[PDB]
């Protein structure tokens, strides 16, 4: 009933927005447990901290103890907002920075700050296409088109679909916000210029979408792998099973080295390497990825032309992160190797100090397989991708890995799309 008297979009009608928000906010708060009420209050005070913590937690090693009251806040805010699901779509609004679209060109004209640069917004149009922008943490937004200046260049007009957990909350009863649950992504649906208080903003129309992304959920991940690739495993030829297992047991070193630049160990031959590559690649064409999925990879510095001791690889310094972002944002990188990925975001002990974390949109139809169906229960939840694809670099987002075992260093989350 709480959506019976409202449009999908309040537009500029703040009075109708407030009437709607006040009623559902009251119902919602009374349905919260004490723990949920506390965590929502914690979000009002410490939202930046909670959202930043959620990133550290999802990319940490398994033995990460973390901060127990923030662990509680992550759980309780999520169960809280799930008590307030929309019954019809709701359009929402927020100003946004360049960085959240992986865009590093100024959209302001050089000659007039009120005016958007035509060439920049043309490049922006290409950059936001063909991309699902993962939204980390919880996202809070406003109900009406802002009537105030922003230092930010972009206005997002975001369509939340029916059944989105989206709770009315906040301390200003006349400007109540909307708190969106974790786990969503943004998909642009249109681009235009909007003028607000005499100044032009790039207006991104977008849908809120939910991509399959297991993060730390080992139970769901292994179930998905079993369901979708147990038959794949049984139908492998003997050689395909053999050379898949060779690769996964340590043959990757020689196989991917050869695919990268033709290196041949002394005791092997080109023809034996070609054979293994042919059987693995044939196996990976047998069952295309059945739905869009996010997978992960702890990447070594050579995958971006860097060496372990390169000064440019020290992301603890600001200028190196800026250099890396300038070099790779928006680029397409061909990948000659097979790509070993995992459906879990957890850091991996053998790779704990690698500083580059691939977060890969792996499309429906990709030649890849959940290969861990073959191993025993000590497995790494792996999706192996065929050689010869490319990465489209969508975003680069730093976070600080404080852990001794992680290397006490900034690391870069590289959001990419497989092409
Ligand atoms: N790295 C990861 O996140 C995951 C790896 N595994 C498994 O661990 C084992 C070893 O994994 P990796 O060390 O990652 O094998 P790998 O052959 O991909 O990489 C080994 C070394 O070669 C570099 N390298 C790989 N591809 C490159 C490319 N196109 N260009 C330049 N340098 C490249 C890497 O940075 C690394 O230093 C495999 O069985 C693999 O399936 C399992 C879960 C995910």
């Amino acid at each position: 009933m709480l959506d019976d008297n409202r449009p999908m979009d309040f537009a500029k009608d703040k009075n109708s927005a407030t009437l709607w928000a006040k009623k559902r906010k009251q119902v919602w708060l009374n349905n919260l447990s004490k723990a949920e009420s506390t965590s929502i209050n914690n979000y009002i005070k410490n939202s930046s901290e909670i959202n930043s913590y959620s990133i550290k937690k999802k990319f940490a090693l398994d033995n990460y103890e973390g901060i127990e009251t923030l662990n509680e806040d992550l759980k309780n805010i999520s169960t809280a907002v799930k008590k307030s699901m929309l019954t019809k779509p709701l359009y929402v609004y927020y100003y946004e920075a360049n960085d959240k679209f992986g865009f590093n060109q100024n959209l302001e004209s050089s000659l007039d700050s009120n005016i958007i640069d035509e060439e920049a917004i043309n490049n922006f149009a290409k950059k936001i296409s063909d991309t699902n922008f993962i939204q980390d943490g919880f996202k809070d937004v406003t109900m009406t088109e802002p009537d105030i200046n922003s230092k930010l260049p972009i206005l997002v007009h975001l369509k939340l679909p029916t059944n989105t957990p989206a709770a009315s909350y906040g301390n200003d009863e006349e400007n109540l916000r909307v708190l969106i649950d974790q786990g969503y992504s943004l998909k642009a649906t249109g681009l235009s210029i909007v003028t607000i208080k005499g100044k032009q903003y790039a207006k991104v129309d977008a849908d809120l979408i939910k991509q399959l992304n297991f993060e730390n959920d080992v139970i769901s991940a292994s179930q998905w792998g079993e369901e979708n690739y147990a038959p794949w495993l049984k139908e492998l030829t003997s050689n395909e099973l053999r050379d898949i297992n060779n690769y996964l047991g340590g043959g990757y070193t020689a196989i991917n080295k050869y695919l990268l630049d033709g290196t041949i160990g002394e005791n092997t031959s080109k023809e034996d390497l070609e054979e293994k590559i042919s059987n693995i690649s044939s196996a990976l064409k047998k069952r295309k990825i059945p739905e869009d999925i996010i997978t992960y990879r702890r990447m070594g510095p050579n995958e971006f032309g860097l060496d372990l001791n390169s000064p440019d690889y020290d992301f603890n310094k600001v200028e190196n992160v800026s250099k890396f972002k300038e070099k790779w944002l928006g680029k397409t990188i061909p990948v000659k190797t097979f790509i070993s990925t995992t459906v879990l975001s957890n850091n991996i002990s053998a790779f704990a100090k690698r500083k580059l974390i691939l977060r890969l949109h792996l499309p429906n139809g990709s030649n890849a397989a959940y290969v861990s169906v073959a191993e025993g229960y000590k497995n790494e939840y792996e999706v192996l991708i065929d050689h010869g694809y490319s990465y489209k670099i969508d975003n680069i987002t730093e976070y600080y890995d404080e852990s001794s075992l992680g290397g006490k260093t900034n690391k870069l989350i590289i959001d990419a799309t497989l092409i």
